[PDB]
Formats: structure tokens, C-alpha cells, sequence
């Protein structure tokens, strides 16, 4: 599933970044990396963005960018 299906409070592990070169490298150097767990602290209807938790840090990302992002729930 892609990582903008996880509501608030749920986690999941990453196992890919989709998407182009540019793209990728972008959202990889946030510290979205494969195998580690993102937890969702607020994915609030609507709004943008969503906030999520992963590698002890707090990074926010737009619904598309998060929609970008494979996972498989924990």
C-alpha cells in the first residue's frame, strides 16, 4: 500500500520510493529509507501535509509525495 493510506497513529515499513530521479533522491534524503518504520502522527483529512515520524525525526510530506511511497503496514 502507499504510505498516504496509513491513518493517524498506524505505522508501516517502507519498501520503496517510487517515482523519478530527482524525486527519489529527494524524498530519500529526508530519511525515508527501506526497512525502517514511519509512524503517522497526524494524517488529517484533507489537509496538507501530513505529518509522519521516522528515524526519530518528524518530516512532513504532501499527500502526493506520501502517495509515492510503497509500504507494507506493520
Amino acid at each position: 500500500m502507499r504510505l498516504s493510506e496509513l491513518k493517524t497513529g498506524e505505522k508501516g515499513v517502507i519498501v520503496k520510493v517510487l517515482g523519478h530521479g530527482g524525486f527519489r533522491k529527494r524524498i530519500v534524503e529526508m530519511g525515508f529509507i527501506k526497512g525502517k518504520t514511519v509512524e503517522v502522527l497526524l494524517n488529517a483529512p484533507l489537509k496538507d501535509p501530513i505529518k509522519y515520524k521516522i528515524m526519530g525525526y518528524e518530516i512532513s510530506l504532501r499527500r502526493q509525495e506520501a502517495d509515492m511511497i510503497e509500504i507494507i503496514s506493520e
